[PDB]
């Protein structure tokens, strides 16, 4: 009975019960527990889920020293999250020199360089995107954002992770990567049957699937992410490498269509950015000009809006590293086992570092005072050597499809626009009710 | 399915069975199971304990790698076993640095001095044990030798580990440490029950007691194994100091009174060793003269006697580390998770190594003959720095017990003494039927 470790530390906290530990204080949510924890407790509390230690850390220097100091010493991996099947090759659930391995032979398809040449291939789809926005336009009545936004994901991760051109808008009945799509509460409170449904072949990814990947993939063997990692430590397995698009499909997919509506609710709410935005866009390519690599990298503006959307909208939620040995990092004490947690979303709306945190201003990243901003309170992507791998592909991706949407089209809200956005009660950051739009043809 | 993975390394073994892997082929035992694979199959050969997968090795260099050359590195730990409770914390169980501590922590309590100061408290027991032979030898009718030697074990560990001085042969009211007295078949096929039973309270050792001890240790805070512990990296705790004569209970108690059965029997059916050792207990301590410590180790043919039994039953039987990355060992590939398995009683007798390795031979020990042994062929209390930490205590318990035995009596079969001796078909190593055996007075 663990839970009275926390209470032998002198580390406060929420009481936790008897086997359920503090997961029912979630029926609020993630993001609510620890903003409400994060006013009431101070820089560090600790909580059980089920019986798990975790503790919960809000000091910038305790964060830099989880994240990057001792990053390869103590705090290598996450915690397991459930019956992982032969997804423990991936590298966002690999560990110590086994991620070590992934990361270093991943790393160079993430590069600027490899960005480059990817920015034609998704482009194409920033016109696709148009195209069936256009049509949503001129019939002239409102727009769910998620359907256009994830098709538009769903396209863009197709062709640069297999090279398989696809509407997926209007090609619905191809389900090439379809493989996409009261249990985690179960399986948190007890982790004991995670190995149970390891054995009994029950994957929390369908895995009656995979076997159309690995037998598409007979196909590759004999540019995009595929491509790039057969090229190459000892090289990358068959399975092992089959392993990582699907982590790229899952973690390309319900990031980009969501941030975009989040994005695209702020722009439409806040017309002034929009046509501030849409203003530099028009600057930066005159006459609906082709967005380039090195155009999107200089629309300063644009950037802005995206990280204070990040900002108020991290879809991670929260950072999470497990302490693999009794350590003594920053003055405090923490025991093996326990998962050290950085709640990003908490800290990104925190008044001690923020100022109106509700309010979506994206000046606030500006040039001037972008230098204000410690890199460890705001980790929409985390950071450190277990970052967020496809961070600046993420922020490509996104910015590519803003600019040829905004370049055509200006956005205003509904009667059915949720104002104010409510989020959604599970566990991704979505709104609760999707986000619905009128556009207009510039 | 890792049930392809000694196939997919080229290494022969056992097929296994979906589930259950080679587990049953346990119908004969784990030492016959490991002495036809060992003959069958080659230096090393792998299977399958439901899931897990096992690598067996008789290569010395090998074990040399596995159990001291990669100890620290890769090879720290043995497999879990079951739901460990608190029990975690115990040193045979703890892993990588909270072991690494606590060996440290109580190394200097099981040195050759503190061993030394042990000797006349365990001789009292020595003497409490003929105490309680003489009544079976001169009412001049067979002995059950595990009640006496059991008994004999029960008295030695209490004092030395508690000094609670008792004679369990004569008080068996006082349960003082009673603490001792179908399952992990199914946990080792079912490796996933094993963090049930964890939140369940259910601990393989019985849980409800315990709490006997740590409250009768209430009573020590405020020479014997727990003093030596209290004067003690940072100090013992007191949970982390119960769990350690717990495991030292479980330690010195089968392991003495079953080896010491297997020792009486084989000097009964050698009379001529056990009258050629009778003749050196006489010479080296002249008319029933009280053993100290440095008379047992001058004594060469008990010493060659206790380590010839130790050959042919080495209690423990197999030697198990778990691979903890990806390494490449004495020219083969150990992959992450593979349990490294040594098996001490097939290598014991193999003929590769031994000259009729079922003949009880005390003179391969000789000072002439001694030096042609490769220390990792005869491993009985193992070798490393995870060798057993109560080799010298176990040695001259156990000697003290057979020189004041010996002093006094002398013993032969009976009708009813198991000839020959067939051994358990559980999985502890012990005699099949309780070894019987007639005690007459000298
Ligand atoms: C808006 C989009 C995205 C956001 C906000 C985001 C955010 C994050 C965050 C916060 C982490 C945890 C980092 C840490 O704990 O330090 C992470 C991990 C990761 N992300 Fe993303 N991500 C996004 C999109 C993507 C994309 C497009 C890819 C790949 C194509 C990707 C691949 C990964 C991987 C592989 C990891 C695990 C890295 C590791 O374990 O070494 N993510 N992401
Ligand atoms: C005839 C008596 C005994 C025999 C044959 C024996 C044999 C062994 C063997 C083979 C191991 C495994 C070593 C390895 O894997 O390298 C071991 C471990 C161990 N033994 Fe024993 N043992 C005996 C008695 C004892 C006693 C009397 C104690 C304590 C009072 C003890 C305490 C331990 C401990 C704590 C370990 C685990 C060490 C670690 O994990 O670091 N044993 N023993």
């Amino acid at each position: 009975h663990s839970h009275g470790l926390f209470k032998k530390l002198g580390i406060p906290g929420p009481t936790p019960l008897p086997f359920l530990g503090n997961i029912l204080s979630y029926h609020k949510g993630f993001c609510m527990f620890d903003m409400e924890c994060h006013k009431k407790y101070g820089k560090v509390w600790g909580f059980y889920d089920g019986q798990q230690p975790v503790l919960a850390i809000t000091d910038p220097d305790m964060i830099k020293t989880v994240l990057v100091k001792e990053c390869y010493s103590v705090f290598t991996n996450r915690r397991p999250f459930g019956p992982v099947g032969f997804m423990k090759s991936a590298i966002s659930i690999a560990e110590d020199e086994e991620w070590k391995r992934l990361r270093s032979l991943l790393s160079p398809t993430f590069t600027s360089g490899k960005l480059k040449e990817m920015v034609p291939i998704i482009a194409q789809y920033g016109d696709v995107l148009v195209r069936n926005l256009r049509r949503e336009a001129e019939t002239g009545k409102p727009v769910t954002l998620k359907d256009v936004f994830g098709a538009y994901s769903m396209d863009v991760i197709t062709s640069t992770s297999f090279g398989v051109n696809i509407d997926s808008l209007n090609n619905p009945q191809d389900p090439f990567v379809e493989n996409t799509k009261p249990f985690f509460l179960s399986i948190t409170v007890f982790p004991f049957l995670i190995p149970i449904l390891e054995v009994l072949n029950i994957c929390v990814f369908p895995r009656e699937v995979t076997n159309f990947l690995r037998k598409s993939v007979k196909r590759m063997k004999e540019v995009d992410f595929l491509q790039l990692m057969i090229d190459s430590h000892k090289a990358l397995s068959d399975l092992e490498l089959v392993a990582q698009s699907i982590i790229f499909i899952f973690a390309g997919y319900e990031t980009t269509s969501s941030v975009l509506s989040f994005i695209m609710y702020e722009l439409a709410t806040h017309p002034d950015v929009q046509q501030k935005l849409q203003e530099e866009i028009d600057a930066v390519l005159p006459n609906k000009a082709p967005p380039t690599y090195d155009t999107v990298l200089q629309m300063e503006y644009l950037d802005m809006v995206v990280n204070e959307t990040l900002r108020l909208f991290p879809i991670a939620m929260r950072l999470e590293r497990v302490c693999k040995k009794d350590v003594e990092i920053n003055g405090m004490f923490i025991p093996k086992g326990v998962v050290v947690m950085i709640p990003s979303y908490a800290l990104h709306r925190d008044p001690k570092y923020w100022t109106e945190p509700e309010k979506f201003l994206p000046e606030r990243f500006s040039k001037k005072n972008k230098d204000n901003i410690d890199p460890y309170i705001y980790t929409p992507f985390g950071s450190g050597p277990r970052n967020c791998i496809g961070m600046r592909f993420a922020l490509m991706n996104m910015k590519l499809a803003l600019i040829r949407v905004l370049q055509n089209f200006s956005f205003k809200p509904c009667k059915e626009t949720q104002i104010p956005l409510k989020l959604s009660l599970g566990g991704l950051l979505q709104p609760e009710k999707p986000v619905v739009l009128k556009v207009e043809s510039r």
